[PDB]
């Protein structure tokens, strides 16, 4: 299908490998720690003990063949950077590397990483957003001003109808989905009821959504 | 406003503190490492050097007053656990803790953590999704089966109309937004045109969205 | 008689199980590693392969029946903690747990471990005592100031009598036993002789015993 | 004073180093793990990062000068053995090594270890002894058969006199000390009273002490 | 005076250090190989064994103080690159690095090396020039086209005057110096004689000098 | 024309071969490594895979015919020596050999090498010279005391005339050339201007040139 | 036939493997250096890259099956000792080990090596014998006093008969063999002729043989 | 008597010097390592610290006077070669040099070494011989097919007579010597008895000797 190499079976890397394996892709799980290789042996096509900073080992893995290589090493800047460099000189098409800090990001950038990810930082931003606003369970920003938001329904919304809560005119936002007891309602009709503690999916302008949050719920 | 305590100024914790501070909330940035405290001094209300496992220091911080306390310590399972536990005995309303792996999650759960987060794991899943499918720029999962996806438009979608691409009937999914050259169109009418390289926001079942990606683009 | 459960057949745990079995007590030896179960099969009443963190397995062991359960898992803090906790919720009378370090000691303490042991640490202290003082073979502290000490006799003590070495008056300490060529003399009379390289058992104040070591031997 | 080298800052080794440093001896704490060196920097004279497996590094430490070298590495048999061998060829006077199992003990023995210690095993035996007999707080074995035991007094012993409990004739054992509310009585006269929950220090044959425990308390 | 750090005491680095030391400059000779440190101990102010890729060792050297740091490591691209990066982050004013190949040059360039040198390559070019033309003793290129050349005089030039050999008009080149039996004539007048086997210093265009070599000598 | 044999296509040897080929000479590129024969195939007349220590292969090359043979093997002292020796016994007119160190230089010297070169060492000296003195770009020593130096112009020299900087009288040195933006001025007249960052070519006594560097620029 | 394992393909080991292979025995050539494995690939049944100190690799070799295992590692005392120990614990029938010095010999002895060889030392003794006495080509000592010696015939022995050189009576020694131009004469009759430069095999007392060497040749 | 110079006191060289000294020859032991000079001071006439590659030191030794000079340096090819070369230019009659591998043998050969020895290799062949055939104690090859072998007698040979074991007719081989309890019997008569565990010296064809070994013992 498509070949993926996950170097560094951490939380992040391990998750990548496990999920990708669940999707049914050819995933090579590489780690210097034997116990990590042993741990993700069930969740990969081939799990190998290797020092990714050692070139001959990298050739012994046959990494040149892979379309995507992911360096999920993030506290050892040295190892990460070095590995990325090795892969670059070996003409790997796509090199995705975790990064630790702004300068590690810089060095990855300069040695030609294709995509640099900061999982902890981004998730930090998200969870902080959820912290300052208890109503938001999840969300996605369409742009600087427009967003789709998932909200936890309060008592103020219990037994209320979509036509009762006229968001499309009063607030310029549109409701997309209602999740009740695990059951799911997509693009619901105005007659539908929202019960408390249910998942509500609204879409619109950020400020408008906050307006609805304040006065509605 | 609302008082937040961020213990552990890593990428994740640091991001939480910085972002929350950008929102203009009272954020207490706590760290045992002096240089971290010095680093996030600009991005907090009060930045303090403290050993969060030492109770008398925790009383010296006056942590009982805070509505939300975030334990962003994730490689030192031990310290994290003790700290969370300390906060629990001190009757803190909301304790959100960063976890490393499943059993650390278990012990946090059992000592009564209010919310446990796995940033690296979740972001790993997301990036893996983006890896197996180059077309997805971003997304949000409404549930195990239903999701809203942001897609990068290919040439197959160039100059195509919403009524031309009948997703609501043929694939059971609904288009929510179109982003063209930075300009943004929310809940667009069937006459609207989609140009390649534009942002397309579809909503529906995961498998159905994959179907549309397959035959459509 | 009395029922004991030893979870974790390490050196320490294995020693507990083997020794208890030699005394003729009902000892259930539990381990996740099959080879450990096979190893201590001869030295237990019932040796079972079980994941002690998995509750249903813990019920399958019928651990609720046991008066004493010993968690001898010490490098995997997580397994130890989770297991100890499981036992606590199952209302086990006495839970003795092996600890690795101070904060793990803390979390064990707070989740209600009944007795926490640091074998390596304590034995370290003892062997260090023996290191700085080649004369001391072993000892037991009665209190902060008073102790019973086992000493290796030097040439200065060869062919010396108990009445000759008046410890009861000159140093306020009392000799308890003399071990000569494996032969043993308990509470010896003043006429008895001490030959070099023999075991001498003195009792008294620490500083006083040091005094006697200094001027006497 | 006297120079000590502690190689391997584990629980056991770390305890040795910390305790020895508390005694005010010159202790060189050596470890391959940087974080361990950093941890015990406060509890040593000189804390060095070194792989004790490399000879030139061992010369860089100047280990030939030390009277006592302690190999506190116990799960890595290879490293332990090798270090011990290196030290032996370097004509170190006293080499004390922590062992894991019987065969590692054998190889240490054959390559000329001066003293081999099994902390976990021995402490296991002790704790097992305390487990089968809740009454014993501590003890020291004078030989295979004779021992001095510290006992927790029960209700059966409350308000009883030493002459009342004639251990010297009825059981052939002798009482050495009584600890009451922290206060301490050494080699007490027959008129003295024992109150419950006090520390009792008996001396004699193992079987005899068990007998006294049985009928007496 | 000025402080120099030479990391990597190979031939190139060693020559740098030795020569600089001969000039009487403060030169810190750093090497991971003990024998190299021992070799250049006589030819430096301070010769230290250090792993230049290890940051804490680099701080232990106190390298931040130095005006010039030279990475003379050229077959280990890894070590060179890594070290250079470390020095850059430590805000070293001038970092001169020895390179192996074009891509190592590239990565050095991108991580901000101040001067990159290819000794073997350049000297290769020079020696090749001397190989195809047996007559040239030495030379210096002013530019791609213009150069000053030192020539060994043949019989065709014996007893010839500067005015006889009109290089300034016939070939557009100018003679700068004549070395006869060790005696030296700088900017000689047209009456001066050139005897064979003497050193002749001409200056001009490369082609013109070759022309003069061809028809003249 | 003239025939050259380059044995060992390293950086140095490869540079020799490539440069010689650019001049249009008959160059035989010999290497035991197939990939280097393949690499320099474009930059030679004939590129052959051969073991230069094997005599029959050397006869198969027909090396006796060549006027110049260059042994550019420098880390394998053995191969270098044996090869050079082979060539000597085969009565080769000119044998130029790359040397690694002083003693290899000795053995090459004694087995009758015609010219021995140390590229790394010499270039080391040069680059070191440039290191202690940022102002000098290049130079050539006419004798122990007299030299021609190429200098990088500073701000102190900007917009200054040759007659303004009277070097011929004030410092006894003479300016030979000025290189401005790649353009070149040979033996310039006193009216000419020197702009900063330009190449300046002075000629005279070493100490005098320094003097001029000191007070002038 | 019989199975041999040669670990360490040095001069000594490599020679063992090559010679053994020439005899047509099943020889497993094991080496950690890939190039050594590649070198002796032609001179073995199976040539494998393996770290003989790593147990799992040793099981991957299936070394338990072999009757004879030879540790030909001699400058790395560590590897030799460790490997030998591994083989011993794996119940290998015959373990022959190359030793470096007296103490390495000691540790090999104590860990139960079956045969310890010192090639350099022994050959040193032999070559020394040939050095002090130029006359001897080869020899074997039957005892402290009696020996069989191979001698290079001089001119004094040319065209001489066995009956002419009466060694059996005049010197008490006996001639055993004469080798002339590769042709061989075993236990030759008294009529036989010895020509110079031939191999002569005499047998007797050392001093007597020396006597014959002195007066005879 | 005869003057010998042993340069390089390793095992091989040291053995040479020691053995030569035991025979009572004038042996000059030369070494650059002071401790080796100190070590073999007792086993030489004159033991000197000298760098054998340095000519003036070689004249300071007065090596021109010696009939035999032995270069026993074998891992430092460079030093060995240069030294041998120095001795050659100094017109030394006999230069015997220890070689490492085939090419070092080549360079020694070509710079005119008189005798080149490979101790490890040859001894390798021998020990290999003994490895494939456990029966042989020692031997000497007269030619490719004919040999004299020393054998360890088994039980099959106990109390057997020479006439009983008719080797001269049945196997075409001849017995030369019998060594019993240190006592020695040369060219024994047919009545003589062979007891087990005695040394037996047979002579003949290799295959024939193996035949006798097979059916006979
Ligand atoms: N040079 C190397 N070659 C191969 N694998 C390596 C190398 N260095 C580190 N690794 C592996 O990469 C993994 C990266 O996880 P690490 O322990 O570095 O923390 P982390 O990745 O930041 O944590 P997480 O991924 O859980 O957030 C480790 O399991 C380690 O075994
Ligand atoms: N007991 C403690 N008390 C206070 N601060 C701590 C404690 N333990 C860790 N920290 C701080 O919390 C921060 C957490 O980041 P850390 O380096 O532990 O990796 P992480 O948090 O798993 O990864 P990330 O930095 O991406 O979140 C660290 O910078 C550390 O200084
Ligand atoms: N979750 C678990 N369930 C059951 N058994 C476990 C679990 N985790 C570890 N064990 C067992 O407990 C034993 C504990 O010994 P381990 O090797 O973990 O080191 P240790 O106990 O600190 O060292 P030692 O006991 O040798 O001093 C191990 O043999 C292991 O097989
Ligand atoms: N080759 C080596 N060289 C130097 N130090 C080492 C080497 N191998 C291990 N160590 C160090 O020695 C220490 C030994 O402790 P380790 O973690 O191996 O468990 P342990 O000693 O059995 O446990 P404990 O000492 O807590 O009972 C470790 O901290 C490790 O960093
Ligand atoms: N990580 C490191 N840290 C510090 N020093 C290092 C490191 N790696 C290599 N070196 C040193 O740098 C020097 C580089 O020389 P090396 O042996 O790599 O060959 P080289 O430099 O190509 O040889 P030459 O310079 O003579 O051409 C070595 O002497 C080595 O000891
Ligand atoms: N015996 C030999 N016969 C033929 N070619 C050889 C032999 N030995 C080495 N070579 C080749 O000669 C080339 C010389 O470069 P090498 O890698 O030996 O280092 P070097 O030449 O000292 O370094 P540089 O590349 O800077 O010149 C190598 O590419 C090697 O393949
Ligand atoms: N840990 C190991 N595991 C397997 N093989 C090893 C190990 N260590 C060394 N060897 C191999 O054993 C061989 C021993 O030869 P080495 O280079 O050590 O010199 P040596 O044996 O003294 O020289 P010689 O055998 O020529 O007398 C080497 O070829 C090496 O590759
Ligand atoms: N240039 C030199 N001048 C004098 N002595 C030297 C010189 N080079 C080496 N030696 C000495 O010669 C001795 C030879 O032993 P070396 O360490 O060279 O290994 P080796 O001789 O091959 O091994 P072994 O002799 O143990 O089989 C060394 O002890 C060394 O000190």
């Amino acid at each position: 299908n498509k070949q993926f190499a996950v170097i560094g079976l951490g939380r992040f890397g391990g998750s990548i490998c496990k999920e990708l394996h669940r999707m049914g892709h050819e995933v090579l799980a590489v780690d210097i720690n034997e116990e990590k290789v042993n741990a993700y042996a069930s969740y990969a096509t081939h799990a190998v003990i290797a020092n990714a900073t050692e070139e001959n080992e990298l050739l012994s893995l046959g990494i040149r063949n892979f379309e995507y290589v992911i360096v999920a090493i993030g506290p050892n800047i040295q190892a990460s950077t070095l590995t990325t460099l090795l892969l670059k000189e070996l003409d790997i098409p796509n090199i995705w590397v975790k990064a630790q800090n702004y300068y590690h990001h810089k060095v990855l950038e300069k040695i030609g990483a294709d995509r640099i990810i900061h999982p902890e930082k981004d998730m930090g931003v998200k969870i902080a957003q959820s912290l300052s606003d208890e109503n938001v369970l999840n969300y996605i920003d369409l742009s600087d001003e427009y967003s789709i938001v998932e909200l936890l329904a309060t008592r103020k919304l219990d037994s209320k109808s979509i036509i009762d809560l006229n968001v499309r005119a009063k607030y310029g936002c549109t409701i997309l989905a209602i999740k009740h007891h695990g059951d799911i309602c997509l693009s619901p009709a105005p007659e539908d009821i929202i019960r408390e503690q249910d998942c509500l999916v609204i879409m619109g302008h950020k400020k408008d959504i906050k307006r609805f949050e304040n006065e509605g719920m």
